[PDB]
DNA sequence: TTCCGCTTGA
């Protein structure tokens, strides 16, 4: 009697929390959640078995009632909730804020089914007065909220399993599609055709070396030619991906040739400065790490896939060294701010700290489930603690925790402001006006750069963040000498694969995905064979150019790049009582007025679409990757069969025409590098 | 066969 039994998700908040509230509460986790639909047919019911709705885990026939099971890991906890229930007299739902931290309350409520008081709250800080005002202020279970994560669930479902079978018909069995892995498969696979698609052209222009006498002699720095003319020499932002000069006439491409004979056309000229300008610039710090910015992060500076990053941030969070780790907000509390102040101007001086209160809140509903990822307590553990008390096979969580502390004591230092140089030259050469060009640029203080600089990405490029190029001042009509003229030959680039990190920072600016199943949208997508990983780069498969094909043809909405956004839209109107549980879902799957035009309730809705399309999709057409014509006209193509995928081509044989010329490629050739000349000599031997 | 999402030990 006077017990209160105390439900969380995470097993390390449910003992900080039992520690600070001692005696008459039994604080216990449920471990996220505890019932789910029927992963496959063997967990349905056995009386609900020959359910014609039963392979899909829901009543659509019937206002789209879930069948909810629970799941065989968390037996044995709802076997422990359930008899701790017996021992105390009420019962406080205490799961986190969210639309799955309510669902989770109302599951717990299903499955316990207390004859006792219940109370709904959310604890915020882990100290007295937050939780106190959160006891002595209890809530209803939001059954909005509820119904929208319903809805959210079921349509996942829908999706998931009324598409993937349509591949399995058209492209192979046991391949999947669903709303967050086919967008992400369809990013790397777009991305690569537009690897395939690109020409590249090749521009020159002349790189000088050049010296300080005659200005102002108080010594080597380096120029380019900009300008022939009035006319400005290409660069590769001139050229569009096909090679073609982009949308303009007044711009000049320069060979080797005509490079070499501008180099040598006046080498004793003296350059005179024509424009220059100063540009200060003020940078602000960066926010404190969330999941999908810590897992770049951690990916780009430290070589840690997301995955792993993960698995050291769990250890870290589960033995008290940081924040929890599955979150999207950049928020801290006043402890954090004031600890990493303090930290800042111990190790920095006073004198890098920032001046004002340095919030970086986000912009989403105020309801702010978790917070940013930071060394957890008052007191931040120094990094040198933690290195000697994390050793052996892992120092990688002391790796990681020297990331998160740097970050985290970054994010409360002043701005950094540097200045940089606008060089613009002019002169002469052979009898045309040459204008040359050239930036420099340097720090006057660090700040924050000091702490923390994020690292550029591996396959995109780019200057550093606190990159510095020095070179001396110089005056309108300053003279200046050329110590060296040599030109320069270059070429338009492709653009770049996806790595881990910039996939991930993809999804996230797309809204798609979540804090929790980032690592295991890259795990699934390598798993179902739809991406394989080249050194950093995330390459995709043939048969991921088949499905990623036949879902942007036949249900283009379904991998439209804002679906998730739209369904967000809904869910939301959901929540906030505006719209029914099943009208949208009912619009969705069966169709009616709804939405965008090219909704799926404006096509007829899933069902139909999936009706029309298992009897009307050209399997042959799917499986055939167009790729290129040959020197003679006959396309080439990368049909996926049974056996791996092989390269074919129809050909004039003996008794005229038409033969399959076939030849299976290796899975090592990534499919930009097949070009016609590799297709050719796989079609020879 | 197959989904997304929440959370840890199976």
């Amino acid at each position: 009697s006077g017990r209160r039994l105390v439900i969380v998700e995470s097993p390390t908040k449910a003992r900080k929390l039992a520690s600070y509230l001692g005696s008459g509460y039994i604080v216990e986790s449920s471990r996220g959640h505890i019932r789910d639909l029927p992963r496959a047919a063997s967990d349905v019911p056995a009386k609900y078995k020959s359910q014609p709705w039963a392979r899909l885990g829901v009543n659509v026939d019937a206002d789209f009632e879930p069948l909810y099971i629970i799941s065989p890991e968390k037996r044995s906890t709802v076997s422990e909730l359930r008899g701790l229930l017996k021992d105390v007299d009420e019962l406080y739902l205490a799961t986190d804020g969210d639309r799955e931290g309510e669902a989770i309350a109302w599951h717990l409520l299903e499955t316990l089914k207390p004859r006792i008081p219940v109370k709904r709250m959310v604890f915020h800080e882990i100290t007295e007065p937050a939780i106190r005002a959160a006891a002595e202020h209890p809530r209803d279970l939001d059954i909005d909220l509820v119904d929208a994560q319903e809805t959210r669930r079921i349509l996942d479902r829908l999706y998931g399993y009324e598409v993937s079978p349509v591949l399995w018909k058209k492209v192979a069995p046991k391949l999947s599609a669903g709303r967050v892995q086919s967008v992400a498969t369809r990013i790397i696979v777009a991305r690569e055709r537009d690897r395939m698609a690109f020409r590249s052209a090749a521009y020159w222009d002349i790189l000088a070396k050049l010296d300080a006498s005659v200005s102002d002699p108080d010594p080597t720095f380096s120029a380019r030619l900009t300008a022939v003319a009035g006319r400005r020499v290409a660069t590769g932002r001139d050229f569009d991906s096909l090679g073609t000069l982009r949308k303009g006439d007044e711009v000049i491409v320069l060979d080797e040739g005509s490079a070499t004979a501008l180099a040598a056309g006046l080498d004793g000229t003296q350059l005179t400065v024509a424009s220059a300008e100063e540009k200060p610039y003020a940078r602000r710090p960066y926010p404190p790490f969330m999941t999908s910015t810590l897992q770049q992060e951690a990916s780009r500076k430290l070589r840690f896939s997301a995955e792993r990053t993960m698995s050291i941030a769990q250890r870290l969070y589960e033995n008290g060294y940081i924040t929890y780790m599955r979150t999207d907000s950049t928020t801290l509390s006043e402890s954090a701010i004031n600890a990493a102040r303090t930290q800042a101007r111990q190790l920095y001086g006073d004198e890098y700290v920032a001046p004002a209160p340095r919030q970086y809140t986000r912009k989403v509903k105020a309801q702010e489930a978790h917070e940013a990822i930071r060394p957890a307590g008052e007191t931040f553990a120094t990094p040198d603690a933690v290195r000697r008390e994390l050793d052996g096979p892992n120092i990688d969580d002391f790796r990681l925790y020297e990331l998160i502390w740097q970050r985290t004591v970054a994010s409360q230092m002043a701005d950094a402001r540097g200045m940089t140089l606008s060089l613009r030259i002019t002169g002469m050469s052979g009898h045309q006006e040459v204008v040359f060009s050239a930036t420099g640029r340097t720090l006057t203080f660090p700040g924050f750069l000091k702490a923390y600089v994020e690292t550029v990405d591996e396959l995109v490029g780019g200057e550093a963040d606190d990159a510095e190029r020095r070179l001396p001042h110089l005056t309108p009509g300053q003279r200046l000498d050329i110590v060296e003229l040599t030109p320069d030959g270059h070429a338009t680039n492709p653009p770049a694969r996806y790595t881990e990190a910039s996939l991930v920072k993809a999804l996230e600016e797309l809204g798609i995905g979540r804090p929790s199943t980032y690592s295991s949208i890259i795990k699934t997508i390598q798993d179902r064979g739809y991406v394989h990983k080249k050194g950093s780069a995330l390459v995709p498969s043939w048969v991921a150019f088949a499905v990623t094909g036949l879902l942007e043809q036949h249900f283009g909405r379904l991998v439209d790049y804002d679906f998730t956004a739209a369904m967000e839209d809904e869910l939301d109107e959901i929540a906030a009582g505006n719209e029914r549980r099943t009208n949208w879902l009912n619009n969705f799957y069966f169709g009616g007025d709804h939405g965008v035009p090219d909704s799926v309730a404006r096509s007829g809705g899933l069902k139909k679409l999936v009706g029309i399309n298992l009897e009307g999709i050209d399997a042959r057409e799917v499986n055939s990757i167009k790729l290129f014509d040959d020197t003679h006209g006959r396309p080439i193509y990368v049909r996926v069969g049974k056996n791996g995928p092989y390269l074919e081509r129809l050909v004039a044989g003996d008794t005229g025409e038409p033969t399959p010329q076939r030849a299976n490629l290796s899975d090592s050739i990534t499919p930009d590098e097949l070009t016609l000349q590799v297709a050719e000599e796989l079609f020879a031997t």
